[PDB]
């Protein structure tokens, strides 16, 4: 009967609550960090049989979390040009890397395309070759990854994907064709989640491109979000009643909030009014807190398509600017 | 509640069931090619500036059903090769042509892509640039493109719209670069159907791709297919109850299995099982009386997505065969 | 899920949100009516072969749009009388004049009912015989007629339904059995949108029946139903991103809140507070701008059939009232 | 989710399942019928100040099952001719009577209407002013449809058949009706009462039976998991001990059985996209009803059949009837 | 379309609307258990063949509304104690007293267990034996909410609530069971039930009052638009007329105004995004209870509530009571 | 929409499928057991401190897959017997052990009631304390546990639970007032799956309750089931579109069907005919094959319930006269 809506605009476009975060939040960064890089990061780019003809593709293997060894694909346009600008893409939710031919926007933009497939998931709506490999026992959870491993940080399943990320921008930075100085992170939803952590984690992103987040200011999430992923740790405490505090505070280690406020790179954002799987105020919540340079694109009778492709014309204008 | 399903893969693979057409089908057909020939084709290929680098986009205008002037993309792929392939794309229902990088798929594997704006649709899912012309009054109807002048053939929304689209073949011939020998006719869901129509009535084109077609077997879509664009002809005929005969009649000069039972030229064919918007009967009754050689993949578990990106890697796969 | 709600009747009843209008309504509506007003109403009636007893039906054809014929229903309830009062009908979305059995209500209680067809729908629930006519090209738009001409005032589909409907009051004028003292204009969801904008342009109107009324706060509307006709608005704007404020700015010239402060005649409106297709607040606006006097039957628990039965009867002791 | 569908047409016209009914069916219907005759009709028209014009406005109370007394409208067209046909109305699940100006088509066609107000229900899409009177109230799911269905003695539509039955008698005892022209006329439930009727009344000259309720219990359930026949299926859900009970009981109100018995002239209707009377439960009805008949086939319609296309369809039939 | 929410709970917490009862509320209530009080009890407690070895089961049948026999289970654990103590168990919508075998947690805790069987019910989740009694049965919609809803004297929950007094009556006359610690407890419909019986009876020693229903049924229909509380709404879309009569009925029945009158002991439990019974709903009882009283509040959860965290939460609450 | 219906009884009373499972079935399930009998059982029964009264409550330990350490619950009801009958209850979908005061029924029966905990599950409608642990990497999968480890045998989830559930009769039968001739396994759904394998694998199960098992005639059921746990399969096979044949042959080894031709014990079954998460042609089929004395009971008009409460005197009444 009753149509989704959140905070009105001009409410949102001051929301800045109260953050919640532990106190050893970049310290359980830094190690966790720290530990995955005595791993050799070991980056393989195989040149690949391909029906392609304007782009050459790579097969991508690379050492993510704790040394496990990450698939990608990187797409390089064929142009005349000792180097290029490069844009790590991630991927939403229930999606893996599909084939080289699924990312083909990036590189037919001039971009080398760097596309991270998601550990253990690829199978909800585009393939995918990686395992994830848990931090111990595969605790009790809800259907899903949003559950996985929740009752403690050090175990929960974004804290292999995040560091998979960070590792990833290394990986595409030793790619002899790639512009160092124009490394973007991007995504959409989990994508736009993920690339908010790397945003604040890694030491090679130059700028972000961030669509309608997923994974941001998720006690206000669970509130408004009864279907889609959100709605996995609303699941969980259900049954969990026990549970709530430390799965919330698990949660403030994961993030966009907090990651936001950490970043100092530029970026572009955008969000959908009406979006009601990554509410506005959740977005919002991430952008008002983003601590680099930043504009935001909102649209307002969008569900969580967000722009769609007026909003990937807006991103080569942003990054033709930020660049020149 | 229920899982969608249709008659089984055994029954499908034989389902032929009588075709009904007017005896002036053919020659409906002709007088309208006719007509329409009667005025310069005047295909304009403008390049406009797309962002992109491995392709050079034209803003492609030509004149359609009765003259009017019809808008499209040409997406050139940066190759030396003086005669390249070309794929001429129909869109899928409430669509249009987007922008140029929303078609990167053919110039990414070394086609020429011409993509066919669809007259007054391009409201649903991807913008659109090209208005409809009534042949005179604007009867009344359900809303949608289903009904619009379904009371007779000479008024009926389609019989603009496959005009548009056999002239299109001609107006990607007139690009130099393109193989006049090598023209391929595509598309998905409506496009299906269109190409299909295409495939009947064009002499330019050299294969069809044919996924999930939409405008196939009118009477029995109808008994299966209670929402999306066939459920507009029920709901017009729940109102209509005096029209059952003049409808159907009408119909029957733009049925999928009408023209395929016409069709030479070599066709890739996809179908989902479980796919309640095109449903695997309506598919396989055009595909059964395709008269050109045929093959068609099955995907047995998938909906109205098909065989998705497998089926794109299929389509490539099975043109470098027949171009060899 | 969360049951349909809008804000409470006490904040309902002091609902006066800021109107927006360009600064030529005024004249945008008075040169379409003396453009109109250019060709002869030609009201032309004939007694219709029925099988009602109670009543004489007539077929109805007069000038609306440009000359347009548009078709009616006239039912005279046969009677003493030498002059009888008039109820002129606009009818609900999708539908049409339908069969002059379909219109009993006003005829038995008295009344001559002028029924006219709305052009290019008659579709949905009800049939009709009315064609629409474009001005020029029929844009890209969704399907229904809420975006059917929406770029431009000047050929938006409502201005052809409103000047039809001010002109029907005019040709029910001309039956010479009508009392032109008490013509009543009526109607329910669109229907009461066209009565709203015939009450401010109309010379001949001696009182409104509004009910549930649609056409009104686009705005807001377009915010609070994603179902329904509302909604075709809402998917336009998804699409057509970059065209938000060229299509408020049409819709501005139609809404009712706008025609509601300019309109003098008596009136009785209602609205059913669990209406989620016609919302409570857009009604209010409406309503509570409305400059005649003014009653409204307001239904706490009903939704868009507002108080259905119940309501006919107050609407029958409020005009004999009025007019005693 | 897989659309709505029932049997091919060429199928629903060759529908004959095997009936069912008990060896006292006609016995039961005598008895209970012999004894609410024993009870006065006691019909009372009472002219009301209306505001209809066109139209003369009588509230109506009658005596059904056992002398309970029974609302209704009676609606006289405002003609010259001294005795009109009359239409016995009954009236769609959930709702009642209502006003007077809700039933306006009849007399409009020049029809003598009577409205039998609906026994307890009166409470979902149009208001009613009568009460039903039960003994002790079983246990039953939410409805109408398994009210007292343990005993076909206590089953809710012995009463409505029987007050049906009785609606003709006091509409024939109206001076302007012509007692030879009643027809009997009804949608959905009030196909499916008028059919009861049918078989039961010796009256009614003709049977108007829209989208009939109440048919081919067995196969419905099979069907229908929304509306008011899943109200049986979920009682049954709970009272697993009591299916055969509660079929043996529903024989004795199925529409089936009734169309086997009844011989005056029928126009039925059905929409072939209808999921709350399917159209096998329909045509089950139809294909065993005895006397002269014809179905007008809606192929693209649900629930509300040919809609106002039927009423034309009405009308003709009795014009050319009561010629 | 939304996720459900209700005010937030630092609202919730302080949520005390003006409540409406009519001037003879007690009276009403007085009136109606001297009646009843008129009749005989007669508890019959009927030791069963069950295959129960935990437990000694009975067939229990009691005098509830004007002398009605009420059906019900008694079950005693078998333990080496001569006086128990006893829950009193009512029954959510729909349902009915079942087999003994569906109430073994009270009897597995050391508590004898009093099931009372709900009139008319029975027939949705869990099968049930007892009839309701109505005079006439007035137009209603499906369901139990609207039954006889135009007077409080003909109301439905008017002949629930006086059973539900009458059966702690009964168990208090079961010689194991230790009068001093009679529980009345219910979930959902039957909350709504123990928590009328909290004001009304004078032998309840503690309440357990699960995610409440007939609670604020003015704010109930704003919320709740599907389930019972719809009932009422669709009652009342149809019935324009008789919204003030309505809502003057079931100021009768509402929880809140019991939850002001009763003293005894209480815990309480709410859903935050329940929404058939909404927390506000819940709250309003809750923040109006007059007696000592506690709540487990479960944010996550919907209808379920604390599901077996609650029960557990229960037996603890209680010990800690009778210690 | 279509009510759910499957084959008519007299059909699904004769429904015997061609059976499907590869030759080294009994290979691959001997070797699994033998693996995991190398570790100790190592039964840990540690009274716990309830409230109960009737009854004991035991906190559970034991060695399943892998010497994996399994919880569970052991509930004796207070009788003087010496020696108890036992049931072993194993848990549906997304459930877990919960509290002891949940399995109540079968210690108030006289029963030992061992119920076993469900490894990785216990969040979606009863808590759980297991964690599962990996056959090495966790594969791209669903959401859920229907794809966890599908492209191999070796790998599958429900060759853990399997073994588990073997161990945990193997448990129940080591606690000394178990009478080891009156060992019942039991369960209802995913309960009954799990009980139908350990009827085929276990050597010391005395009888069978099965209700509405799940796990059975695969093929079918994703025919049949587009919600719930069966539809996990179909939408990774959706997505990955080449593994078809890999995941219904990793498939065949844990389908109810094959264990049912191999199981002695006699049986009680129940099934719901409109059951549309298990449905009746699945259950039928495993029934069918069925090896052991056998009954069913048929509930023509339950869904997933079954036969709920009714079932459950079924059951006693069947074990009291097979116990003699």
């Amino acid at each position: 009967h009753m149509a989704f809506f959140d905070l009105p605009l001009e409410e949102l476009k001051k929301y800045r609550p109260e953050r919640y975060e532990e106190k050893d939040f970049d310290e359980f960064w830094e190690e966790t960090l720290a530990e995955s890089e005595k791993f050799p990061l070991d980056p393989v780019f195989e040149r690949m049989e391909s029906h392609l003809k304007t782009v050459e593709a790579y097969d991508v293997t690379f050492s993510g979390y704790r040394g496990q060894r990450i698939k990608g694909w990187l797409l390089v346009p064929k142009l005349e040009e000792e180097k290029l600008p490069c844009v790590v893409q991630y991927i939403g939710y229930n999606g893996g890397r599909g084939f080289p031919h699924d990312w083909l926007f990036w590189p037919s933009m001039g971009y080398i395309c760097f596309v991270m497939d998601t550990r253990g998931q690829g199978s909800g709506w585009l393939k995918g070759d990686t395992p994830d490999y848990p931090e111990g026992p595969v605790d009790p959870q809800y259907p899903g990854f949003m559950t996985r491993g929740i009752l403690d940080p050090r175990t929960y399943y974004y804290r292999r994907v995040f560091t998979d990320a960070v590792r990833a921008v290394e990986a595409a930075a030793s790619f002899p064709q790639v512009d160092q100085e124009r490394i973007v992170i991007a995504g959409g939803s989990q994508g736009g989640g993920i690339a908010l952590a790397v945003s604040a984690l890694s030491k090679k992103a130059k700028a972000l491109l961030c669509d309608v987040p997923f994974l941001c200011h998720f006690r206000r999430a669970v509130q408004l979000v009864d279907t889609h992923a959100y709605a996995e740790i609303t699941n969980f405490l259900k049954t969990h009643r026990d549970k709530e505090e430390i799965v919330f505070r698990t949660l403030s280690y994961f993030d966009g909030v907090n990651f936001a406020a950490r970043a100092k790179i530029p970026a572009l954002f955008s969000v959908g009014l009406m979006d009601n799987i990554c509410p506005p105020s959740t977005v919002f919540a991430a952008y008002n807190y983003y601590a680099g340079p930043k504009e935001i694109r909102i649209y307002p009778y969008n569900n969580h398509e967000g722009g769609g492709s007026f909003q990937a014309v807006e991103q080569v204008k942003f990054l033709k600017k930020l660049f020149e």
